[PDB]
């Protein structure tokens, strides 16, 4: 073997701790997440291997250290800008490489539970990467579904279901996360604090009053496939099949 090559220098600290690292021979980089449940987000991490979702090299006892894929790209977060949004193009490409990453985790029987602009990373080619599943679990087993009822997530992300029903289908829920990511992609805000009854926006988005923003300073294309995802009962809720089939989803928009 050759020496030296698995040493990694840590360079650079990414967030909290994650930390940049290089490897002392070739360079690579990857990212390193030290945490001082790490066990589940291990074993699930091991079940992923896509290219719209975060790689997962290994890990190692010392405190864990799980060695991810490094992108360099940062957050979707960062791209986001604010009262504006992103270019349609643009927001079309990266809801595209989210349905993709998404659409993978399902067909595996895993749900994220915490889909939003900060957990959506971006390689050097700006191709998305769904980031940390420190909440992600199975939903499907032996091709048996098992319905969730722990409440989780972040709330301007969450589905109206997790605050009203104990039980609910893990799908529909991830499905309205990314619905929410369209919209702040798109408006470059979030349309409310939370998807219940006390809250305003929510009601008045349920009403249909889309000459309001958020919902005004989206084109009617992408507002058409929002107003069927957005949609308060999860078994009425569109699919992501379906999905696939809707026209601003299929409009051609970005030059490559
Ligand atoms: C709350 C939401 C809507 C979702 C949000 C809003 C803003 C930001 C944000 O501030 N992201 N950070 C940036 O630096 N955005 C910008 C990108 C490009 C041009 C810009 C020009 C001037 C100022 C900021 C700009 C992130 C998020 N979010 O995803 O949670």
């Amino acid at each position: 073997a050759v020496p030296f090559v698995e040493d990694w220098d840590l360079v650079q600290t990414l967030g909290e701790e994650v930390q940049l690292a290089v490897n002392r021979v070739t360079e690579e980089a990857v990212a390193v997440k030290i945490v001082d449940n790490i066990k589940k987000e291990i074993c699930i991490n091991k079940m992923l291997n896509h290219e719209n979702v975060v790689k997962f090299y290994g890990h190692r006892r010392e405190i864990q250290y799980l060695f991810l894929e490094y992108c360099s790209g940062g957050e979707l977060f960062d791209r986001i800008e604010p009262d504006i949004g992103m270019p349609e193009p643009d927001a079309q490409r990266f809801f595209h490489q989210l349905m993709a990453g998404v659409v993978y985790l399902h067909g595996i029987g895993i749900t994220h539970r915490d889909i939003k602009p900060e957990n959506l990373l971006l390689d050097e080619r700006d191709n998305l990467k769904i980031s940390d599943f420190g909440l992600a679990t199975v939903f499907r087993y032996n091709n048996r579904e098992r319905l969730l009822n722990k409440m989780c997530g972040t709330l301007p992300y969450v589905a109206p279901e997790l605050l009203k029903r104990r039980e609910f289908h893990a799908e529909p829920v991830d499905v309205w996360s990314c619905g929410i990511v369209l919209t702040a992609m798109l408006a470059g805000e979030l349309p409310w604090d939370q998807p219940s009854d006390s809250c305003q926006e929510y009601s008045d988005w349920k009403e249909k009053k889309t000459y309001l923003n958020p919902w005004k300073k989206i084109d009617s294309a992408p507002l058409a496939l929002l107003h069927k995802i957005l949609v308060e009962n999860p078994s009425a809720r569109i699919t992501i099949p379906d999905i696939k089939k809707d026209r601003w989803y299929n409009k051609p928009l970005k030059k490559g």
